[PDB]
């Protein structure tokens, strides 16, 4: 049977959030990218309300909560759309929104194919590791909590004893299926080296957010509000190093 915890996660999980895309229209740079910002906004307060929900989160100082949030957007973004991709197209397209999907030759007629193929990695990754829902809800949960401030939060008891409790449930959600103590410890390896490597992967989606949005009015790209106080408040420190990645291994 499911952990009492996990399945309160899976309770948690926002609806479906639409891009409103218009599908009527051919592609432009401005309008798809536009479409995304809406869509980031969207899920952006989606965040926020999971947030409120999630065990531990709300005990944490506001100003922790408002810092982890800022930290940890692009992550649970990317997560997010690796998760959706690998459940309803089999990882084969990217599936931003019921009505916002890109197909390969859909990302190669962007402006942004590059940027398309990297994120087309992490729902590949997932099509090749079997991610179950219960991990990913686990390591979603770690993501939000994987990087803080150089002089940490002002709740750090309290984070530390919450990222441990959520460690130790992705433990659990991994002994689900994977029987044996071998494979249990190499899936543990194996699954908090790829929130490692996410690290890695989301550093170029942060410059190419910077970059998106100081050129925002020459490419006609609209930043909704709430993702341009998150960029504002963090971003440039982020890219710049100056926050602490939490990393499960060297
Ligand atoms: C929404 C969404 N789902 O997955 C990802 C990644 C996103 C996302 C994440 C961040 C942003 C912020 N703007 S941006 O960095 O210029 C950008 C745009 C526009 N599209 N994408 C994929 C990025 Cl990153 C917009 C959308």
């Amino acid at each position: 049977l499911i952990p009492p915890l996990i399945n309160l996660l899976m309770s948690i999980e926002p609806d479906v959030i639409y891009a409103g895309h218009d599908n009527t229209k051919p592609d432009t740079s401005s309008s798809l990218l536009t479409s995304l910002n809406q869509l980031g906004e969207r899920q952006l307060l989606s965040v926020v309300k999971w947030s409120k929900s999630l065990p531990g989160f709300r005990n944490l100082h506001i100003d922790d909560q408002i810092t982890l949030i800022q930290y940890s957007w692009m992550s649970l973004m990317v997560f997010g759309l690796g998760w959706r991709s690998y459940k309803h197209v089999s990882g084969q397209m990217l599936y931003f929104a019921p009505d916002l999907i890109l197909n390969e030759q859909r990302m190669k007629e962007s402006s942004f194919y590059s940027l398309c193929l990297t994120m087309w990695q992490i729902p590949q990754e997932f099509v090749k590791l079997q991610v179950s829902q219960e991990e990913f809800l686990c390591m979603k949960v770690l993501l939000l909590l994987n990087t803080i401030p150089l002089e940490g939060l002002r709740s750090q008891t309290q984070f530390e004893e919450m990222r441990s409790s959520y460690i130790r449930e992705l433990i659990k959600a991994i002994g689900l299926r994977q029987k044996g103590v071998v494979s249990s410890s190499q899936r543990f390896y194996q699954l908090t080296k790829l929130l490692d490597n996410l690290h890695d992967l989301v550093k170029q989606l942060h410059l190419y957010c910077l970059n998106t949005f100081i050129q925002s009015r020459a490419l006609s790209v609209e930043f909704p509000e709430m993702m341009s106080e998150v960029i504002a408040a963090q971003l440039p420190k982020i890219l710049a190093g100056m926050v602490k990645p939490l990393l499960f291994h060297k």
